[PDB]
C-alpha cells in the first residue's frame, strides 16, 4: 500500500500471486506451472 | 494500492496472478503453463 | 489500484492473469500454454 | 483501477488474461497456445 | 478501469484475453494458436 | 473502461480476444491460428 | 505499507504470495509449481 | 511498515508469503512448489 | 516498522513469511516447498 | 522497530517468520519445507 | 426529471470480458471559448 | 433531478474479467478558455 | 440533485478479475486557461 | 447535492483479484494556467 | 454536500487479492502555473 | 461538506492479500509553479 | 469539513496478508517552485 | 476540520501478516525550491 | 484541527506478525533548497 | 491542533511478533540546503 | 547508410539543432528565440 | 552503417546539438536561445 | 557497424553534444544557451 | 562492432559530450551553457 | 566487439566525457559549462 | 570482446572520463566545468 | 574477454578515469573540474 | 578471461584510476580536480 | 582466469590505482587531486 | 586461477595500489594526492 518510487528501475506496489521465474544461462525444459483442471 | 513512479523503467501497481517467466541464453522447450481443462 | 507513472517506460495498473514470458537468445519449441478444453 | 501515465512508453490499466510472449534472437517453432476444443 | 495516458506510445485500458506474441530476429514456424473446434 | 489518451501513438480501450502477433526479421511459415471447425 | 524508494533498482511495496525463483547457470527441468486442481 | 530506501539495489516493504528461491551454478530438477489441490 | 536505508544493497522492512532459499554450487532436486492441499 | 542503515549490504527491519536457508557447495535434495494441509 | 434504470447481468461467464459503464451526467466539450 | 439505478452482477465467472465503472458527474473539457 | 445507486456483485469467481470504480464528481480538464 | 451508494461484494473468490476504488471528488487538471 | 457510501466485502477468499482504495478529495494537477 | 463511509470486510481469507487504503485529502501536484 | 469513516476487519485469516493504510492529509508535490 | 475514524481488527490470524499504518498529516515534497 | 482515531486489535494470533505504525505529523522532503 | 488516539491490543499471541511504533513529529529531510 | 523499419519512422538524413519539449503540461515552451 | 527496427525508429544520419526536455510539467522549457 | 532492434530504436550515426532533461517537474529546463 | 537488442535501443555510433539530468524535480537543469 | 541484449540497451560505440546527474530532487544540475 | 545480457545493458565500447552524481537530493551537481 | 550477465550490465570495454558520487544528499558534487 | 554473472554486473575490461565516494551525506565530493 | 558469480559482480580485468571513500558522512572526500 | 562466488563478488584480475577509507564519519578522506 505504500508508495514506491525508483529512478532507474522497477517500482512495484501490486500483489503478485503465483509467480515462477526460472532463469539460467542454459536450461532444459523449464516449465512455469503444471496443468490446471478446474471444475464448478 | 500505493502510487508507483519510476523515471526510466517500470512502475507497476496491478496484481499479477500466475506469471511464469523462464528466461535464459539457451533454452530447450520452455513452457509457460500446461493444459487447461475447465468444466461447468 | 494506485497510480502508476513512469517517464520512459511502462506504467501498469491492471491485473495480469496467466502471463507466460519465456525469452532467451536461442530457444527450441517455446510454448506459452497448452491445450484448452472447456465444457459447459 | 488506478491511473497510469507514462511519457514515452506504455501506460496500461487493463486486465490481461492469458498472455504468452516467447521472444528470442533465434527461435524454432514458438507456439503461443495449443488447441481449443470448446463445447456447450 | 483507470485512465491511461502516455505522450509517445501506447495507452491501453482494455482487457486482452488470449494474446500470443512470439517475436525474434529469426523464427521457424511461429504459430500463435492451434485448432479451434467448437460445438453447440 | 477507463479513458485512454496518448498524443503520438495508440490509445486503446477495447477488449482484444485471441490476438496472435508473431513478428521477426526473418520468418518461415508464421501462422496466426489453425483450423476452425464449428458445428451447431 | 511503508514507502520504498531506490534510485537504481527495485522499490517494492506489494505483497508477493507464492513466488518461486530457481535460477542457475545450468539447469535441467526447473519447474516453478506443480498441478492445480481446483473444485467448487 | 517502515520506509525503505536504497540507492543502488532493492528497497522492499511488502510482505512476501511463500517464496522459494533455489539457486546454484548447476541444478537438476529444481522445483519451487508442489501440487495445489484446493476445494470449496 | 523502522526505516531501512542502505546505499548499495537491500533495504527491507516487510514481513517475509515462509521463505525457503536453498542455494549451492551444485544441487540435485532442490525443492522449495511440498504439496498444498487446502479445503474450506 | 528501530532504524537499520548499512552502506554496502542489507538493512532489514521486517519480521521474518519461517525462513529456511540450506546452502552448501554440494547438496542432494535440499528441501525448504514439507507439505501444507490446511483446513477450515 | 429523467431516469435511467440499467442492469447488465451475466451468468456463467468463462474466459470472458464484461465492461459495465454506468455514467450519469458525462458531458464532453472540446472547445469552450468564453 | 436525474437518477441512475445501476447494477451489474455476474455469477460463476471463471477466467474472466469484469470492469464496473460507476461514474457520477464526470465532465471532460478539452480546451477551457476564459 | 442527482443520485447513483450502484452495485456490482460476483459470486464464485475463479481465476478472475473484478475492477469496481465508484467515482463521484470526477472532472477532467485538459487545458484550463484563465 | 449528489449521492453515490456503491457496493461490490464477492463471495467465494478463488485465485482472483478484486480492485475496489471508491473515489469521491477526484478532479484531474492537466494544464492549469492562471 | 456530496456523500459516498462504499462497501466491498468478500467472503471465503482463497489465494486471492483484494485492493480497496477509499479516497476522498484526491485531486491531481499536472501543471499548476500561477 | 463531503463524507465517505467506507468498509471492506473479508471473512475466512486463506493464502490471500487484502490491501485497504483509506486516504482523506490526498492531492498530487506534479508541477507547482508560483 | 470532510469526514472519513473507515474500517477493514478480517476474520480467520490463514497464511494471509492484510495491509491497512489510514492516511489523513497526505499531499504529494513533485516540483514545488517558488 | 477533517476527521478520520479508522479501525482494522482481525480475529484468529494464523501464519499471517497485518500491517496497520495510521498516518496523520504525512506530506511528501520531492523538490522544494525557494 | 484534524483528528485521527486509530485502533488495530487482533485476537488469538498464532505464528503471525502485526506491525502497527501510529505516526502523527511525518513529513518527508527530498530536496529542500533555500 | 492535531490529535492521534492510537491503540493496538493483541490477546493470546502465540509464536507471534507485534511491533508498535508510536511516533509523533517524525520528519525526514534528505537534502537540506541553506 | 540505410534505415529499415517496418512500422514507425525510418530516417536517413542527419538532424542538427533540433528542439523538442515533451510534457503533459507546459507554460510557454519555446524551441528557439530570435536570430539576429 | 545500417539500422533495422521492426517497430519503432531506425535512424542512420548523425545527430548533433539536440535538446529535449521531458517532464510531466514544465515552466518555460527552452531548447535554445538566440544565435548572434 | 550495424544496429538491430526488433522493437524500439536502432541508431547508427554518432551523437555529439546532446542535452536531455528528464523529470516529473522542471522549472526552466534549458538544453543550450546562446551561440556567439 | 554490431549491436542487437530485441526490445529497447541498439546504438552503434559513438557518443561524446552528452549531458542528461534525471530527477523527479529539477530547478533550472542545464545541459550546456554558451559556446564562444 | 559485439553487444547483445534481449531487453534493454546494447551499445557498441565508445562513450567519452559523459555527464549524468541522477536524483529525486536537483537544484541547478549542470552537465557542462562553457567551451571557450 | 563481446557482451551479452538478457535484460539490462550490454556495452562493448570503452568508456573514459565519465561523471555521474547519484543521490536523493543534490544542490548544484556538476559533471564537468569549462574546457579552455 | 567476454562478459555474460542474464540481468544487469555486461561490460567489455575498459574504463578509465571515472568518477561517481553516491549519497542520499550531496552539496555540489563534482566529478571533474577544468581541463586546460 | 571471462566473467559470468546471472544477476548483477559482469565486467571484463580493466579499470584504472577510478574514484567513487559513497556516503549518506557528502559536502563537495570530488573525484578528480584539474588536468594541466 | 575466469570469474563466476550468480548474484553480484564478476570482474576479470585488473584494477589499479582505485580510490573509494565509504562513510555515513563525509566532508570533501577526494579520490584524486591534480595530474601535472 | 578461477574465482567462484554464488552471492557477492568474484574477482580474478590482480589489484595494485588501492586505497579505501571506511568510517562512519570522515573529514577530508583522500585516496591519492598528485601525480607529477
Amino acid at each position: 500500500t505504500g508508495t514506491a518510487n525508483t529512478l532507474f528501475g522497477t517500482a512495484s506496489t501490486g500483489t503478485s500471486l503465483f509467480s515462477s521465474q526460472n532463469n539460467a544461462f542454459a536450461q532444459n525444459k523449464p516449465t512455469g506451472f503444471g496443468n490446471f483442471g478446474t471444475s464448478t
